[PDB]
């Protein structure tokens, strides 16, 4: 691989845009497969109470997200769509029901490095003019919560990789 990476690193910055990367010490196939197994997100991520696949059109997958209750106790739920391309190791998603946003576009990209798989998440959005918070606020909130979720995904995938390795080394 000959490039190196490590840890959780912000990239780019500007309100309405977030860009963060994390290195996960696991091979690309495992990282790709677990992060894209969206019905198991509630066990991988800590932020979704449930993820339900609604349909697939060719590759476009359409799905409904339901969060845990927010600080006011409210439960937010919406439909998004995503196209995951394993050849370019890129996923492009957007909210279909935009909620308090005018739009929200989320791109995930993956590559290999000497330390494992780097996964970079970029989000672009703008709040509706009458939304309860502004872009600056939402930008800081998404950065902070992304950082927490990326780290938890890193931990759970490194755990899974370790367990599969132990099973294989102990098997005949």
């Amino acid at each position: 691989h000959h490039h190196h990476s490590s840890g959780l690193v912000p990239r780019g910055h500007m309100a309405g845009h977030t860009d963060n990367e994390i290195t996960i010490a696991a091979p690309m196939e495992l990282v790709w497969n677990m992060t894209n197994d969206i019905e198991k997100w509630p066990g991988l991520f800590s932020e979704y109470a449930s993820v339900e696949v609604l349909g697939r059109d060719d590759d476009k997958v359409t799905f409904r997200l339901t969060m845990h209750p927010d600080a006011d106790g409210k439960v937010w739920s919406w439909v998004s769509e995503r196209v995951a391309d394993p050849v370019t190791r890129t996923v492009r998603a957007q909210r279909v029901e935009t909620g308090p946003f005018q739009y929200m576009n989320i791109v995930w990209e993956y590559a290999e490095t000497a330390e494992g798989t780097v996964m970079r998440w970029t989000q672009d959005f703008a709040m509706k003019p009458d939304a309860p918070v502004d872009d600056a606020w939402m930008t800081d909130n998404i950065n902070r919560n992304s950082r927490t979720q990326m780290a938890l995904i890193r931990d759970r995938i490194e755990q899974a990789a370790g367990e599969r390795r132990t099973a294989s080394v102990l098997a005949d």
